[PDB]
């Protein structure tokens, strides 16, 4: 199931949904996978998260051209860290409209990232303000609260069993929540539970640093975050 294309891996999760995976050495910790999503909506393609680098992100676009051969209408990126936004210039070079949380766009320069072209904002209960996410089709964007970072957002795919927790959610066997330097340890647990509650029909939880898991990833993440309060 893991289709290799250059240095990336693509895995079909549903008839119109694929996981993209790219790798970057984090010295002393290995070649770390980061996952995002590709969704076909009719005659166009939507991307969730870049790869770590421009070159890897251009490879995503080349895979899409070969395996889907439809235009990429937009991309949404889920926080201002390199695994999610490191390939912004490649998306812009391809003419793809890009979207991020307004706070991610604000943070991008200090994080060494190129900002997305458009900013998403969110209602008090986390759902995206629809005028800021035009043409998102089946992508349902939700801000669960601060957790892994203050800007982290999540995305469900309507018409599927899939929701994407990004780097907020760890798998059900993870030993910890990882680096907490940008994290909000007071609010993380509630944000993890809010993601679960936003997407109650998503039995397949996709996340950035582990393979797709059951909803036990959400409960385990929440329980780990409870430990930190
Ligand atoms: C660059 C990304 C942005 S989320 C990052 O910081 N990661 C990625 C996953 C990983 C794996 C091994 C060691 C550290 C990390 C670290 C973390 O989450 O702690
Ligand atoms: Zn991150
Ligand atoms: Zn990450």
């Amino acid at each position: 199931g893991d289709q290799r294309f250059g240095d990336l891996v693509f895995r079909q999760l549903a008839p119109n949904v694929w996981q993209h995976t790219s790798y970057l050495d984090m010295p002393g910790f290995g070649a770390v996978a980061s996952n995002g999503l590709i969704v076909r909506d009719g005659g166009r393609v939507l991307v969730v998260d870049t790869a770590w680098t421009d070159d890897q992100t251009a490879q995503i676009l080349n895979w899409i051209k070969q395996e889907i051969n439809l235009p990429v209408a937009l991309a949404v990126v889920t926080h201002a860290h390199q695994d999610k936004m490191g390939g912004m210039d490649a998306l812009h070079a391809a003419g793809i409209a890009t979207y991020a949380n307004a706070l991610s766009n604000q943070l991008a320069p200090q994080e060494g990232m190129v900002a997305a072209q458009h900013s998403l904002t969110f209602a008090a209960n986390g759902w995206v303000e629809p005028a800021t996410a035009p043409n998102f089709g089946p992508l349902k964007v939700f801000y669960p609260g601060p957790g892994h970072t203050s800007d982290n957002i999540t995305v469900g795919i309507d018409g599927t069993d899939i929701a994407f927790g990004g780097c907020l959610i760890k798998d059900s066997k993870a030993k910890s929540l990882g680096n907490l330097g940008d994290a909000d340890t007071e609010h993380y647990a509630a944000s993890a539970r809010a993601f679960g509650a936003a997407f109650p029909k998503a039995s397949m939880i996709v996340m950035s640093h582990s393979a797709p898991d059951s909803r036990a990833a959400i409960t385990h993440t929440a329980r780990m975050a409870d430990k930190l309060r």
